[PDB]
């Protein structure tokens, strides 16, 4: 396995934020689900997605919420899931997107507060380098995998 791993993380919008992997689509399903766990976070239920839309949050990458992986999209863009609007679901046949999440501790509008580690990641041996929107950027030593395949393919 790789001893470094890069995360990009947006502002929260009613709890709910995107998380990208190694600038690249990297995360499986099990695996977004320990992201999400190490942020001290869930996989957003499809009404919490709705909830961040509502107040302006869209992304153009897809990415797993509980259940689905879906894209948010408030304007239409030709490049971003083909000028649809509202949470759209895709079904393909690939495994690896981003992930989004939900924090509960989260307030209701919009914050970019800095985000500075990964708050509930164990003991473990990769350098976590956590990148906030406004450029911040902070590292930390550990690891959030739980499922070995996620790690150590076989």
């Amino acid at each position: 396995a790789m001893a470094q791993i890069d995360l990009n993380i947006t502002c929260r919008f009613a709890g709910v934020f995107h998380v990208e992997k190694n600038g690249r689509y990297s995360i499986s399903r099990t695996e977004a689900a320990d992201l999400c766990k190490a942020f001290n976070s869930t996989l957003p239920t499809m009404a919490q997605m709705e909830k961040a839309l509502s107040i302006g949050f869209e992304t153009c990458r897809y990415g797993f919420i509980e259940g689905h992986v879906v894209i948010p999209r408030i304007h239409p863009n030709s490049i971003c899931a083909a000028n649809n609007t509202g949470v759209y679901i895709l079904t393909s046949n690939t495994s690896q997107y981003d992930t989004y999440c939900f924090n509960a501790s989260a307030p209701p509008e919009e914050d970019c507060t800095s985000v500075t580690d990964l708050p509930n990641a164990f003991d473990g041996p990769i350098t976590i380098t956590i990148v906030n929107r406004d450029g911040t950027r902070y590292v930390q030593k550990g690891e959030y995998r739980t499922n070995p395949e996620d790690i150590y393919p076989s």
